[PDB]
């Protein structure tokens, strides 16, 4: 709510939520709503550029009577997670570290 | 590096570090350059606006040889700075417990 979630974050956080099941945009989104204030149409253009990427491969499938775009973490996208996840532990410990007066330059 | 740091976030840093010790703003910059790409030009603006807001008091003192403008963190700014840890805390498990798998909307 307070801190906003930066579109890289969001990439983050659509990849991690992909990663642990293939699921469909809305389902994707309402996840990342809670966190996050993002339009479908600031949401939507990043599965799609994570798509393009490669990071997210996308199929067709029913779901409760009506075809969902369903989006897939690729091996590629895994691995980039791996890359997201470690530089949000990054930076989460240099905040913490420079918020708790460990980390200062010099 | 990777992720962006909000404005908000800069505020939090600045409260943050200013509550170690008070601070000039070459310091307070240095150290969140370290995590953030943030020009003076935006940087100062915050200090302003926290200053303002009434978080930081500021007072000038000479610092090897030439006088600094110091920035204090104020009673109104520690309790400032309690909420936005607290935020940020809330944000960190948020964006991990999604990202783990825990949260997720419904």
């Amino acid at each position: 709510m307070y801190y906003p979630v930066s579109a890289l974050l969001i990439e983050y956080l659509i990849l991690a939520i992909v990663s642990k099941h293939d699921s469909y945009g809305y389902d994707i989104s309402q996840t990342i709503k809670l966190i996050a204030s993002i339009k479908e149409s600031t949401l939507y253009p990043i599965l799609k550029k994570l798509e393009k990427a490669g990071y997210l491969s996308t199929y067709t499938q029913e779901h409760q009577g009506r075809r969902r775009k369903y989006y897939h973490l690729t091996d590629s996208g895994e691995k980039h997670l791996v890359y997201l996840t470690k530089e949000w532990s990054v930076y989460k410990m240099t905040i913490d570290g420079i918020v708790e007066g460990r980390i200062r330059h010099d």
